[PDB]
């Protein structure tokens, strides 16, 4: 029936692959490859609304500036992702991630993810950012960020416990088939 294409942006390290990773598939031999033969979209159903929610994940190196933009065109919604535990990422988002989605697609639908939720209280985490005179993004912080870039929504999660994880990919759904024009 419908489908929507959803593309992952956002720093090295900031867990894009293990976001897309533990919502299809659960368990370190799960990380699979677009070659897979099983298929590459989901299969998800909302609201009586059948969807196929095509995934994509990206190489957030600088080397390849020229060629992850390919993957942009036909692109129905963002996941703009940043670390919750990582300050140097969210500032990534404001000087290069956003500005680059921007450019490349005006008017597609932004979500802004905050990833690795389970590290925001914990301790040892917290400790080693305070070392560095640098603290874990707070949810004020992430949601004045999604003003500035005008996001559709602002959501926080864990790729390793789960929670709110689902409700990403729920509401990059919403963002297309509720839009504004
Ligand atoms: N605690 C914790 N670690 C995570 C989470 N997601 C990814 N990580 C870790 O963060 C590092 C980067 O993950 P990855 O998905 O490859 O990052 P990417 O470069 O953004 O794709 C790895 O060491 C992961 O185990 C999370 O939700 N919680
Ligand atoms: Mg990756």
């Amino acid at each position: 029936m419908q489908a929507i294409k959803c593309v992952v942006v956002g720093d090295g390290a900031v867990g894009k692959t293990c976001l897309l990773i533990s919502y299809t598939t659960n368990a370190f031999p799960g990380c699979y490859i677009p070659t897979v033969f099983d298929n590459y979209s989901a299969n998800v159903m909302v609201d009586g609304k059948p969807v196929n929610l095509g995934l994509w994940d990206t190489a957030g190196q600088e080397c390849y500036d020229r060629l992850r933009p390919l993957s942009y065109p036909c692109t129905d919604v963002f996941l703009i992702c940043f670390s919750l535990v990582s300050p140097a990422s969210f500032e990534n988002v404001r000087a290069k991630w956003y500005p680059e989605v921007r450019h490349h697609c005006p008017n597609t639908p932004i979500i802004l993810v905050g990833t690795k939720l389970d590290l925001r209280d914990d301790k040892d985490t917290i400790e080693k950012l305070k070392e560095k005179k640098l603290t874990p993004i707070t949810y004020p912080q992430g949601l004045a960020m999604a003003k500035e870039i005008g996001a559709v929504k602002y959501l926080e999660c864990s790729a390793c416990t789960q929670r709110g994880l689902k409700t990403v990919f729920d509401e990059a759904i919403r963002a297309v088939l509720c839009p504004p024009p």
